[PDB]
């Protein structure tokens, strides 16, 4: 049974999270979610959802700086995608205010290219269905 | 074909909205959104769609004070109820830091009673789902 591991911040764990992973969970697709503000106590103990997952939906807090966000937060994500090289990983630039030129040259940098974004009055159950469709297609349908 | 008429701020409306309006799509269940921001002229334009539905989520900025709230932008929602005494009214207080007392006095001085809210480290995707088994079970299910 593969799975999916979804790593986001605090802010959006309860909500927009809640609704990818239900959305997830509804197309038949397993999926923990791990967020990345614990102590790096819990955080060793959650390693292997991430390094054992298939795929791996890193939710960014794109309003933010990547450059405070990075390195302290998400590096210890990416980091467990070489546990598994069969992982995929999927980027989702979250925000009603995003630092997008920012936050492309950020991934780029980091090596990832799969990138969904928050955009305008687009609605986030769109957003939620776009990363779906994307998880889905690429990993559990053939 | 019975529908329901969400109302709310333009705040939420792509986000937490957007998955309650795709949650009652899903459950089979005709779906409108008014931003109750927008101009009284497009308003008006608006106000059937209010009046002609079988019920009328109220969807409120929990985290703002009922007194500059209510009657600026709400009780518009509400007096369209009287033009069907057979639309049910459902009100959900929705923030992060919900001034909850004074939101449920609020809602008891408006004749309110059926209140759905969030709560601390409940995710909002429960809280759709709570708000869709309430509207569908009432009103959509015999
Ligand atoms: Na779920
Ligand atoms: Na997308
Ligand atoms: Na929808
Ligand atoms: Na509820």
């Amino acid at each position: 049974e593969e799975f999916v591991c979804i790593s986001c911040v605090e802010e959006v764990r309860y909500s927009f999270v809640s609704h990818l992973s239900e959305a997830l969970r509804r197309k038949g697709i397993n999926n923990v979610v791990v967020d990345v503000d614990i102590d790096d106590l819990l955080f060793k103990e959650s390693q292997a959802k991430i390094e054992k997952a298939g795929v791996s939906v890193m939710v960014l807090p794109g309003n933010c700086d990547p450059s405070e966000v990075w390195l302290d937060k998400f590096a210890k994500v990416l980091e467990c995608q070489r546990n598994n090289k069969d992982q995929a990983v999927v980027s989702v630039l979250y925000g009603d205010s995003l630092l997008r030129d920012q936050w492309l040259s950020e991934l780029d940098f980091r090596g990832l290219s799969r990138i969904h974004q928050s955009r305008k009055e687009c609605s986030d159950s769109i957003l939620v269905e776009e990363i779906v469709r994307d998880v889905y297609e690429t990993h559990f349908y053939v």
